[PDB]
This record gives C-alpha cells, sequence and structure tokens, in this order.
C-alpha cells in the first residue's frame, strides 16, 4: 500500500513543482497526475492562471502544520531527477485541491503511477461543471 512520509517545504517554484527537504536532503518534486499552467515558459511567459495556481500552492503549503509526500507504485523519480509524488498538507491532497479549483488539469497518465487517477478525474469534472478558472 502507498504510504505517507514527512517532508519540509524549502520553496514552492510554481503550481506543480516544489523544493522539499525529504529524508534530510534537498530535492525537487513534481506533482503526479496534474499540470498547472506555466509561469516560466521559455516560449510564452506566463500562461493564464499560472500566477494563481502558483500562489494557491504556495499558500496551502506555507500555512500547513504538516507536509507529507506519497509516492505511487511505479518510478519515484523522473528523467530530470525530480521526485514524483502526491503531496498532502494537513491531510489534504494538494494535487486534488488544485484540480478541484480549476487551477490544474489532469495530466497525461502513466501506468502504473495512476493510483489516484479516478478521484482526480472526478474532481476535474466537478470543476468543469462549475466553470471554475481555467474552465471559465
Amino acid at each position: 500500500k502507498l504510504h505517507k512520509e514527512p517532508a519540509t517545504l524549502i520553496k514552492a517554484i510554481d503550481g506543480d513543482t516544489l523544493k522539499l527537504m525529504y529524508k534530510g536532503q534537498p530535492m525537487t518534486f513534481r506533482l503526479l497526475l496534474v499540470d498547472t499552467p506555466e509561469t516560466k515558459h521559455p516560449k510564452k511567459g506566463v500562461e493564464k492562471y499560472g500566477p494563481e495556481a502558483s500562489a494557491f500552492t504556495k499558500k496551502m503549503l506555507e500555512n500547513a502544520k504538516k507536509l507529507e509526500v506519497e509516492f505511487d507504485k511505479g518510478q519515484r523519480t523522473d528523467k530530470y531527477g525530480r521526485g514524483l509524488a502526491y503531496l498532502y498538507a494537513d491531510g489534504k491532497m494538494l494535487n486534488e485541491a488544485l484540480v478541484r479549483q480549476g487551477l490544474a488539469k489532469v495530466a497525461y497518465v502513466y501506468k502504473p503511477n495512476n493510483t489516484h487517477e479516478q478521484h482526480l478525474r472526478k474532481s476535474e469534472a466537478q470543476a468543469k461543471k462549475e466553470k471554475l478558472n481555467i474552465w471559465s
């Protein structure tokens, strides 16, 4: 079964990429199953809702009492050396929260790293139904 382990925030970089202390080491983490709009796109500077997503993530993590990371059952790092995980702030999944608010869409999915896929797609469908943010 997936297990939750503790982590400490170092810096939020944008909506879906974070620097955390994990096991005593500084690491970049990329959120599983979701994509927030870019703020640093080499091409097109900020995408609509990029700054919003990024501040949402920064607020939720900076104000948390406890952060936890949850790896899925497949690869735990990507080709750029980032940890691939679900992030929980006081027990609430950051990946889901972003999607539920219309600030992220569900990513292209890669088995077997897809354990929370149905829950996130459920939240995405609700955000679209409510026409929130990127869905407006």
